[PDB]
């Protein structure tokens, strides 16, 4: 079990406030 290694691109999250 690990598959996190896409959970490091967290520089997307932080566009969604650029959103809304």
């Amino acid at each position: 079990k690990l598959k996190l290694f896409k959970k490091i691109g967290i520089g997307k999250f932080l566009h969604s406030a650029k959103k809304f």
